C-alpha cells in the first residue's frame, strides 16, 4: 500500500494562463493531520475549470484544477474521524468547518475557511502536497481533482452511499448541486412561477431541473446556442429563446414573453451584462434574481439601483446555497432514489488523459458535461 | 359648502428647479368619478419632495409636491365608496388599485398604476385638477399635499381612524412606514440580528425603530452628521458612528466592529457609494442590504457582482414594501395603540406658509421631520 508513502502519479497541470493542461507526473504527499488523500474515479469539466485557464478565474499558478469530482478515501492524516480508507467520497469546493460563524447560521454556507474569496491554493496549512519536476504545484479550491490521487482537508470531504456511481455523483461535487439549489435553496422557486434561465450549460440544466422540481410552470431557457435547446426542453424547459433571432434587446422580449417580467431570473452564464439583463427581465415589484455565473475577476457591472427600488431582489450563491458536508451525503442518496436524473448532463466520457479534448468540446459548444475518467 | 366647485385656495408650488416654493393661489377642480378632494390638515417635509427641487427626482414641472401628508374629505365623485366626507384620510404616494398583477401579489406593492415609474405628474385620467396663473398644474405622486386642498384617485386614499392625531399620522403616508416596513416586512430582521442604519433622517430613524421593535440586539446608526445621534439612541439605536472619525473606510469599521459584518444593513440616504459601502458591510455569506434612499435620475452605480456571489441579497422597495391601501389604516390604529412613537421624529411644526424655512431646516441638517399645519 501507499499509506505513508508519497505517491507518483499523473495529474493534469496547468503551467501557465490560456494553454493546454499538460499531463505530468507528480508526487502527492501523504496527508497530514485532518487531511484525506483520495483516489481519483471521475471528474466533471465545469466552466470553471475553463476560468483558471482563461484567467477569468484568478487563482495561484502553476495549479491542479479540477473540483467536480467523485473517488475513494486511500489514505487518511491523524486525527480523521469522519471517513475511512475505503469510503466513496466527493471533494468539496466549499468547505464546511461547522464551526464558523456561516456554518452556525442556519441558511449561509460560505463557510469561512474557503479559498475562494482569495485563493491561496494551498491546503489549510498553507502548504502544498503536490510537486511536479521539484516544483511545488498549487491546490485549486482546496480539491484539485484533475489528478490520479488528492489530498484534501477534512472540511472539504464528504462521505456518500457505497453504492453511488462515482461517475454519475462526481455532478453532485459541483454542477448539478449548484444549479439545482439555487433553484430550489436559493431562489426559492414558487409553484406556478414563471422562470428565466439564462445559459444552458450544465449548470443551468441543473437550475432548469430545479426550477421544474419547485413547480415552476413556464421555464424559458436563453442561451446563444440554439443546440443546447432540445436539451434544455428535455429537462424541462418550455420554451427557449436565442437572444441574436430577435432585433430588440432579450429583456425586453423576455419581459412581453412574460407580461411585464418572470418570477425568478437566473444568471448561469458569467457575463456582466447578462446579470443585469437577468435581473431586469424579472417583474419590478418582486421579481427574484439570482446570480450563479461567475465573472470576470475584478470586473464591475454597471446598474441603475432603481431596478432594486421597485421591489427586485438580487442574490448570488456559491454551490447552490448548500452546506456542503451536511448536504452532498443527502444528494447523492436522494439520486440512488432517483428522485432526479444526471444523465441528461453527461454528454461525452472520456479518460483523463484526454481532458484536452474535453475542454475543446466544452469550449465549442459541443457537450454539457464531459465526465473524464481514472 | 365647496361641493361641486371650484376652491381657490393656497398651494407651494415650484415652478422650476433649485427655486424655492412659491405660495400662492390656485384652482383645485372638483373630483371627477372615483376622485376624492381632499382638505390638508398636516403635511411633512420628506426628503423626496426636496429632491424634487434639486432635480435628482424627475417628474414634470410646474408640480404641487407633498407626498406625506393627512387631511379630511371634502368631497367625493360619483362611484367612491370607501371614503365619505368628512373622513380622516392619507393620501398614498402608491396606489392599490387592487386588482393588476402586483395588488395580486402575495409581496409586492408596486402597483401598477402609480406615477412613480415614468412620472406623469396627472390623475390617472390623464389630467390636472390644479390650475395657477391660469396654467395648468402637474400633480406629484397622484397626492400633491402641499396644498390647503387636493384631488386624489380613490385607489390612492385610505381612510383612517377618525380619532387620529393627523398632525403626528402624516407621517404614516410615508416616513416612518417607509422605514419601519424596510425593516420588518422587506429586510425581515430577525432577533438578535445587528443591524447598521445608514442615514438617520426621518426615514433612517423609523427604521431603527422598525429594527428595535424586530428585537435586532445591534443597531449600529451611521450618519456624517453626529448631531443626529442623540436622537438615533434615543430610538433604538445602541451605537452610532461617523465616518468622519475615522482613518479607514466605513464598511471595514463596521465589518471590524461586528465581527465579519452585519446582519442587515439599510441604505437610507439615496447615494450611489453608500448604497454599494452598505451592500459591502453585510456579511458576505447571508447578509441582507436594503436600498431605501432615492438615487440621482439615470445614474448607474458601478458594483462587483462577486459581493453577491458569496451569498448577500440585495432588495430595495418602495413605502417599506407595504400594500398601501391595505397598510395604512393598521399602522394608524397600531400607533392609536402606542405601538410605535411619531414623536420622536418631529423636531419642527410649522404653518404651511413657512415651507421654504421647513425646507431650509431639513436641507441644513437641524430638522428631522417637518409638519407643515395648515
Ligand atoms: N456560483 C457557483 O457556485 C458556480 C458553480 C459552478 C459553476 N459556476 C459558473 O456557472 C457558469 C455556468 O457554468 P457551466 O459549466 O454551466 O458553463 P457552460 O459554459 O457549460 O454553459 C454556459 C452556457 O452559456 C451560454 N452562453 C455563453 N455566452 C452567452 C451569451 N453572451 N448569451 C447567452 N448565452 C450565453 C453558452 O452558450 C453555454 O450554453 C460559469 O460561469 C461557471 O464558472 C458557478
Ligand atoms: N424607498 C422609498 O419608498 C422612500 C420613501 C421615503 C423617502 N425615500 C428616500 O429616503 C432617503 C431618506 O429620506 P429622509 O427624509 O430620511 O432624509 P434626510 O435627508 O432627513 O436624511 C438623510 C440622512 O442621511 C445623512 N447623510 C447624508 N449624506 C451622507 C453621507 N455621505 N454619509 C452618511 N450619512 C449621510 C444626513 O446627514 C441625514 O441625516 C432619501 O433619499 C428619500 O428620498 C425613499
Amino acid at each position: 500500500s501507499t499509506a505513508g508513502k508519497v505517491i507518483k502519479c499523473k495529474a493534469a497541470v496547468l503551467w501557465e494562463e490560456k494553454k493546454p493542461f499538460s499531463i505530468e507526473e507528480v508526487e502527492v504527499a501523504p496527508p497530514k493531520a485532518h487531511e484525506v488523500r483520495i483516489k481519483m474515479v471521475a471528474t466533471g469539466i465545469c466552466r470553471s475549470d475553463d476560468h483558471v485557464v482563461s484567467g477569468t478565474l484568478v487563482t495561484p499558478l502553476p495549479v491542479i484544477a479540477g473540483h467536480e469530482a467523485a473517488g475513494i478515501v486511500e489514505s487518511i492524516g491523524e486525527g480523521v474521524t469522519t471517513v475511512r480508507p475505503g469510503d466513496k467520497v466527493i471533494p468539496l469546493f466549499t468547505p464546511q468547518c461547522g464551526k464558523c460563524r456561516v456554518c452556525k447560521h442556519p441558511e449561509g454556507n460560505f463557510c469561512l475557511k474557503n479559498d475562494l474569496s482569495m485563493p491561496r491554493g494551498t491546503m489549510q496549512d498553507g502548504t502544498s502536497r503536490f510537486t511536479c519536476r521539484g516544483k511545488p504545484i498549487h491546490h485549486f479550491l482546496g480539491t484539485s481533482t484533475f489528478s490520479q490521487y488528492t489530498v484534501v482537508d477534512e472540511i472539504s470531504v464528504a462521505k456518500i452511499d457505497a453504492a453511488s456511481p462515482l461517475e454519475k455523483v462526481c455532478l453532485i461535487g459541483c454542477g448539478f448541486s449548484t444549479g439545482y439549489g439555487s433553484a430550489v435553496k436559493v431562489a426559492k422557486v414558487t409553484q406556478g412561477s414563471t422562470c428565466a434561465v439564462f445559459g444552458l450549460g450544465g449548470v443551468g440544466l441543473s437550475v432548469i431541473m430545479g426550477c421544474k422540481a419547485a413547480g415552476a410552470a413556464r421555464i424559458i431557457g436563453v442561451d446563444i446556442n440554439k443546440d443546447k435547446f432540445a436539451k434544455a426542453k428535455e429537462v424541462g424547459a418550455t420554451e427557449c429563446v436565442n437572444p441574436q433571432d430577435y432585433k430588440k434587446p432579450i429583456q425586453e422580449v423576455l419581459t412581453e414573453m412574460s407580461n411585464g417580467g418572470v418570477d425568478f431570473s437566473f444568471e448561469v452564464i458569467g457575463r456582466l451584462d447578462t446579470m443585469v439583463t437577468a435581473l431586469s427581465c424579472c417583474q419590478e415589484a418582486y421579481g427574484v434574481s439570482v446570480i450563479v455565473g461567475v465573472p470576470p475577476d475584478s470586473q464591475n457591472l454597471s446598474m441603475n439601483p432603481m431596478l432594486l427600488l421597485s421591489g427586485r431582489t438580487w442574490k448570488g450563491a456559491i454551490f447552490g446555497g448548500f452546506k456542503s458536508k451536511d448536504s452532498v451525503p443527502k444528494l447523492v442518496a436522494d439520486f440512488m432514489a432517483k428522485k432526479f436524473a444526471l444523465d441528461p448532463l453527461i454528454t461525452h466520457v472520456l479518460p483523463f488523459e484526454k481532458i484536452n479534448e474535453g475542454f475543446d468540446l466544452l469550449r465549442s459548444g459541443e457537450s454539457i458535461r464531459t465526465i473524464l475518467t481514472f
